[PDB]
């Protein structure tokens, strides 16, 4: 029921980080602010070990998922992993079927109409869309109109100055990161706790 | 049907009419005829959309023309055909809607936003395009493609208000499309603003 | 109400770490973990920046306090910072009467029905009791024919084997330092857990 | 051609000219060569664009390098490389020519706008890529795509002016394309403008 988390929690905190120590200890940061999801990018070094490291914070009820997946064997990786979703930049007809067949949800990244219903030919209703910075939210405002059933998760131009443009354009849920996910973790911390504040009164 | 390259380029409008009712629908499209508006397209995201292109001979035989939007199957392409639809348009380019459309000798509008896309629609002979959404790309994807696609027009869905309208059209545009900016509100303020639309598109 | 948040929470995190960067990092993990109430100790290396910086978790709604408090000095800096609440391990008249006149929530140790009566009769009746180790469950217990209106939060000997040994001898909440707080932030989270769990299964 | 890279990186600049004859665009790429400017793309949007590619032999020998641009299909690309074109520049990504240059040995640097496009693009060997309409995506796109392809280096077409230059270097772009805003007027004009372009690439 990942639709019934995503638009229940409404922020996605994506982490990056010099070492596998160091992203634990900004999850918890995040975990702490009140952030739940949790995307780890695949392109790093280690990773693997990350997703597989932060189990513990499973059971307290994060959900941690794999981004940046550009092959299938970063797939397979992050999915033994324990990775509960994948997001890409492109739709991958190897991605989604894979995924589909093995019960994981899989988010793929648009930029244009053409890709946007490509990919619902696939049966993808949540999309996520990038570069944020580019397309902005006039783009979901106006996609809404030939496209009702599709809803966006949109990464890169958002933080705290513009965050509820974001939700008033029509997003299911906005993805986050050094706006959100930078500094010690004292700091990672309140950033989590402003951005929860804020989405909360829009 | 090559006759549509000149009533777009005569006409330089078209309504793009989205509704949740028949009834409001055709009032609408009466109104935007009205106002001076002839070129008028109905969008399949409305509930009997094939009954309201039907609906609406009366406007055929006073010279509007009328067409069917958002069409994002074969199967509504179909729909929209028999139903008396003169062209057919859609927000991204399907080879399998321009196939029965060149088959069936109905006039085919595909979407296009990159250059990638672009040339892949005009390699199937599609000379006339629709550039959506137009408030992402803006007048100067128009002026850049002039170069490379120095053959190729454009007809932009998407932000056109009274403001912009006369920067689109030094971008060397065919015709503008526009929605809630002409249609919205009651039956009498559409067509005055229909009007209002287009004598700006006669100065510029 | 400080006497109702330690009602409705159960469990209060005593923190010691060896520097201000490990008190942070543990005191987030803890809070990741469950638990709402944590004290800082004095032994922390500037433990006044390590509660003026945790400001930010009271808004996510944590309770921030100070503990190990010795004098009345350590008190006032402390109450600046922004401790919530004092914690002692003996009764001390200068910190009882600083707080009074402050307004900050004071709970003085006690080990002897002697240390109680005289700590009772100056207004507290929340009381540390400390050893925990040393006295047990059963000082608890004895203590309601006397004092039937006088509760206890220990600290020391507790664990998860006898966590629910203490509550049904009827404490308000137990004071967990070590068995709780002690490694690195990705075992102290997962402790935390349940000790929480627990807690809720007896109480 | 891996030595096609250290080419770009060197000289950080290429000169993308029109003409309506083959004596003006003869007279714009030496002015832009004395200006200091040595990478040169021809388009194929001129008529007469593989006889100024064979008539520029004379700056080669000096050191320049003359490509050809606007290449839009395999018979135009055929032509470029007999003419003696070192690199192919299109406005978007075709396979057909990729295959066609990757059996010659020419140098092809194929045009992109999105990230799906990215990839794809990349599948076929390709590590230098356009970004085009670079006015439409701007120096973000360039920022957001060094992320998730860390060993993608753009050359940006169309948006580069005095300005900008040095805002689309911070972004770590390999060259920029420069078309009007360098190569417009006579000669004198052109040669003095490149030249300025040059000396601020030194600057930052």
């Amino acid at each position: 029921k990942m639709e019934e988390l995503f638009k229940e929690h409404k922020i996605v905190a994506v982490l990056r980080a010099n070492s596998v120590e160091e992203a634990i200890s900004k999850a918890l940061a995040v975990f702490a602010g009140g952030v739940h999801l949790i995307e780890i990018t695949f392109t790093v070094p280690d990773a693997d070990q990350v997703i597989k490291e932060l189990e513990f914070l499973k059971e307290a009820g994060a959900i941690i998922g794999a981004g940046t997946v550009t092959s299938v064997e970063q797939c397979r990786e992050a999915v033994e992993s324990g990775a509960e979703f994948i997001v890409s930049f492109h739709l991958d007809e190897e991605i989604s079927q894979f995924c589909k067949e093995e019960g994981v949800f899989y988010m793929p990244g648009v930029m244009t109409p053409t890709e946007l219903v490509k990919a619902m030919k696939l049966g993808h209703t949540i999309l996520k869309l990038v570069p944020g910075e580019v397309v902005g939210p006039q783009f979901v405002e106006a996609m809404k109109g030939p496209f009702p059933n599709v809803k966006f998760v949109p990464t890169g131009g958002v933080n705290l100055d513009n965050v509820c443009e974001w939700f008033e354009a029509g997003v299911l849920a906005v993805g986050v990161g050094s706006a959100l996910v930078e500094g010690e973790p004292a700091e990672v911390a309140e950033l989590a706790i402003r951005f929860v504040e804020k989405i909360r009164g829009c």
